[PDB]
């Protein structure tokens, strides 16, 4: 079984744009996130060979993890906070349709997800 490839991570034709809200989603919501006890299943993208999953590509087929979000925020690949925000989401929504409203998995993205709707709470206003 295989793997499909990351998520895009560069693309020299999709322009970039560097926001306070950006920073403080960098500086901020992911490194917060990031050293959360619950973070590490969403540290990088599924394995779904590793994890003997081989539905799991069938199933999620928009991909998300905090490990691409994490290299979107450090090598400059958003215009807009709205589309790292979508990213996050994206990763919570995927956790919740393919596992099962009970599983210690889903009690981590819930935990993870609270807390990123605690900290979008303060996201800066524009500059
Ligand atoms: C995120 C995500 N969404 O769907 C699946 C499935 C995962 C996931 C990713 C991982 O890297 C590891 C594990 C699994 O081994 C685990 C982790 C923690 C608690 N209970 C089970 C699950």
């Amino acid at each position: 079984s295989m793997n499909p490839p990351p998520p895009e991570t560069s693309n020299p034709n999709k322009p970039k744009r560097q926001t306070n809200q950006l920073q403080y989603l960098l500086r901020v919501v992911l490194k917060t996130l990031w050293k959360h006890q619950f973070a590490w299943p969403f540290q990088q993208p599924v394995d779904a060979v590793k994890l003997n999953l081989p539905d799991y590509y069938k199933i999620i087929k928009t991909p998300m993890d905090m490990g691409t979000i994490k290299k979107r925020l450090e090598n400059n690949y958003y215009w807009n906070a709205q589309e790292c925000i979508q990213d996050f989401n994206t990763m919570f929504t995927n956790c919740y349709i393919y596992n099962k409203p009970g599983d210690d998995i889903v009690l981590m993205a819930e935990a993870l997800e609270k807390l990123f709707l605690q900290k979008i709470n303060e996201l800066p206003t524009e500059e």
